[PDB]
């Protein structure tokens, strides 16, 4: 390591600062934004029922009519398809709250605070092994300049501190990057987890309509 | 129990009555729930945007990361799939509005008033033919009791045959008039339930296109995103 092992230290620092300065505040925004989105979804849930019952009611009247009885069956079936799709939506929504939103809230609420302490702790021991090396060198200097094997004790003590430091930094940086990568990953995963539940929503709708649509269409063209 | 003409006449009156007293009111309630449902979805549309921006921003922060840049793309793709799907919703929405709701709205608005005039016109006309028949048949009975068999003058017998002729004609016109009203009644009734189903179909057709566009975008990318997670 040259005088560039300074960069590695400085980098560990920025990684921690950036998670606090940008990552968490933006994630919070993401959460709030997601919640707003969640709230609108729940809205569709309540309104869906009013519509459902109105379909059924048209269905009943048709089933009670003088000569449009067969159409009552079409209406009921349409209401039925709506009920099932509406249920797959609620499944997705529940998965939106329980696996993405609630999770992220919990993992972000105190995260900056701990990263702060984690960073401070890192710098502290980093500053410690540095001050210990300097003072150790400020001695190998007081000796070499005074001698104008006690020297062998330092040159070999310096190199040990130089090693124990170079591998404390490199070590911090590794952890740091894990810290950064892990937070994005977690986000992506849960997103996938809900996107997967989303798929089961569209697939059921596509499926359900595929079966019934041609029949409803024929009942009309009848 | 006044023949098939009286029974059919009654069904005509009940058919118009059911369209005005139940079909139309329940249809207005249907439109009303349709609109509440429409607003709800519209609500989703707006929130969708903010969510979109958020995703993109996390994507940008990831592309500027040191060792998470890869994930930046997975987020951007998710943002994309979401934006597209969101547009497909806007569409189902537009058809839900332009083909069903607005359509049922003007159809229903002044309907019972026209159905009401239609009913009255039918009732009035079928009552004239009915009264005309009864009077006619009444003057006949009145004429017969003046009969003196073998001695009835030609003036007499000719008049009787004139009435028999007229009764036969009025009698038949009335029957068809009622018989014709009934067919039209069933058509008025039939047509509305049918129009509802049609529009419901059009919206369903739109709904399939949205749901299907969703399954392709996700079934296509999900497995790949599933990999980026695997790291």
């Amino acid at each position: 390591s040259l005088s560039r092992s300074e960069e590695m230290h400085r980098l560990t620092e920025n990684v921690y600062k950036t998670i606090m300065e940008q990552f968490n505040p933006s994630l919070r925004n993401f959460i709030a934004m997601g919640k707003n989105y969640e709230k609108a979804l729940a809205g569709v849930t309540y309104a869906a029922k009013g519509y459902f019952d109105a379909l059924v009611k048209m269905g009943e009247l048709a089933s009670e009519s003088q000569g449009s009885k067969e159409l009552g069956d079409v209406l009921f079936q349409m209401a039925e398809v709506h009920r099932q799709i509406q249920n797959q939506l609620e499944e997705m929504l529940k998965s939106f709250h329980n696996e993405l939103l609630t999770q992220l809230e919990q993992k972000v609420e105190l995260d900056s605070r701990y990263l702060s302490a984690a960073l401070k702790k890192y710098q502290t021991e980093q500053r410690s092994k540095g001050d210990a090396l300097d003072k150790c060198q400020a001695e190998l200097k007081k000796l070499r300049k005074k001698s104008q094997d006690k020297e062998l004790q330092y040159i070999d003590a310096i190199s040990n501190k130089q090693g124990e430091l170079e591998n404390y930094v490199s070590d911090g940086y590794k952890t740091a990057l894990t810290e950064e990568r892990r937070r994005f990953c977690f986000l992506v995963e849960k997103q996938c987890a809900v996107a997967k539940n989303s798929a089961a929503y569209h697939s059921k709708g596509k499926e359900l309509l595929a079966q019934k649509l041609p029949l409803w269409q024929q009942g009309v063209d009848s």
